[PDB]
């Protein structure tokens, strides 16, 4: 018989499992010729788009989830890439220390606060839906630099928000163990989607 504390357990190893398989799709994407690569704009907002899409109370297995961190980290290398060769890749090592610590300490306050941020949830919706509007826009009337900031800014409260609220509701909700795959899966979509917004602000403003 299964407890709160166990489900979570699994649950977080399960993310950090679905990184480190990134991590290598990630090491992986370096091959990937040029003329091969999808472009900038469509990659950032493919990831928002897959957040939504993603969070339903649908249960997936394992190995959806675990080939999705595969894939999705071979496709997030021209992100990398991109960022990197504007600011230096120091920056991809800052974003990515800053993703962590913030999805550490958010995580553990959401996971051990007392209030149920359930009623945040429609609020979140609209908030991401948001974000994929303007990522969309941004593919046919591509944002300056000013402007490409602020949404990264945005994007990062949001999915920061995200991750206190997710680690929330597997506290307060009743998360069986076959959701712990699509538990996990959200949580590493808010892991990389914080990622390429942070790498994106940071990169540009070191450009
Ligand atoms: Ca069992
Ligand atoms: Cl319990
Ligand atoms: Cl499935
Ligand atoms: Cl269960």
């Amino acid at each position: 018989h299964e407890s709160k504390q166990s489900i979570m357990q699994r649950i977080l190893t399960v993310f950090v499992f679905t990184l480190l398989i990134a991590t290598v799709g990630l090491f992986i994407g370096q091959f990937v010729p040029v003329a091969l690569m999808l472009p900038l704009s469509i990659l950032e907002v493919a990831m928002i788009i897959l957040a939504f899409w993603m969070r339903r109370r649908k249960a997936v297995g394992y190995a959806f989830v675990y080939t999705f961190a595969f894939v999705s980290g071979i496709t997030l290398f021209p992100i990398v890439s991109h960022y990197a060769s504007i600011a230096g890749a120091y920056v991809v090592l800052e974003a990515f220390g800053s993703t962590f610590v913030i999805f550490a300490v958010l995580g553990t306050i959401g996971a051990k606060m007392k209030k149920d941020l359930s009623f945040l949830w429609s609020f979140l919706l609209v908030a991401v839906l948001a974000l994929a509007v303007v990522g969309i826009f941004n593919i046919f009337s591509p944002l300056n630099s000013a402007a490409m900031m602020a949404y990264s800014v945005i994007g990062t409260i949001v999915f920061s928000l995200y991750i206190l609220y997710d680690l929330n509701q597997i506290k307060h909700r009743h998360i069986t163990e076959d959701l712990i795959p699509v538990m996990a899966l959200s949580l590493y979509l808010d892991f990389i989607n914080l990622f390429i917004n942070l790498l994106r602000f940071f990169g540009i403003l070191s450009s």
